């Protein structure tokens, strides 16, 4: 589960989220699907977050990923 597949390393645009947080990093577990936030290209790459069978937490939780739609080997 390298960095690389949560599209960490892809610039993204930071940005504030209407609920008053900032959206959620890649990788780092967050509260509802809706805290994923966009990354620079979303309209190649898709953003989201949902549940992920965690080693290192030692528990299902939902991370946020980045990948290309059209590139599947991503």
């Amino acid at each position: 589960s390298n960095r690389w597949n949560l599209g960490y390393g892809i610039p993204h645009k930071q940005v504030k989220l209407p609920n008053g947080q900032l959206c959620k990093e890649p990788g780092d577990s967050c509260s509802k699907r809706d805290e994923c936030c966009k990354a620079d290209d979303q309209k190649t790459y898709s953003s989201g977050c949902a549940q992920t069978w965690s080693a290192m937490e030692g528990g299902f939780v939902r991370e946020c990923y980045i990948c290309a739609v059209e590139s599947s080997m991503c």
